DNA sequence: AAAAAAAGAGTTGACACCCGGGCGAATCCCTGCTATAATGGGAGCTGTCACGGATGC
């Protein structure tokens, strides 16, 4: 829950740039949130070393 | 003065067929997985009053 609450504000970048495709900006970041959550339970130290790198692909 | 049959019924085999139910085969939907670094948002009035009511000290 900390580290999936300490990257809240990087789900905002990306669902910002999907905008006006039907859904509205609460739900696509709810949407962010959820991939998020999801990628947060596998992460080891493999090449990425940078949470973000591989947490953007699940949000996208 | 008499007396039997094309229809009218009644079937009896003889196809023609027409969707139904399987056997296939060919092909749709779901779901997850991708590893360099990505880290707070874009309209909208604002050129009608007037009334009738709801908060505040």
């Amino acid at each position: 829950k900390e580290m999936v609450e300490a990257n809240l504000r990087l789900v905002i970048s990306i669902a910002k740039k999907y905008t006006n495709r039907g859904l509205q900006f609460l739900d696509l970041i709810q949407e962010g949130n959820i991939g998020l959550m999801k990628a947060v339970d596998k992460f080891e130290y493999r090449r990425g070393y940078k949470f973000s790198t591989y947490a953007t692909w699940w949000i996208r």
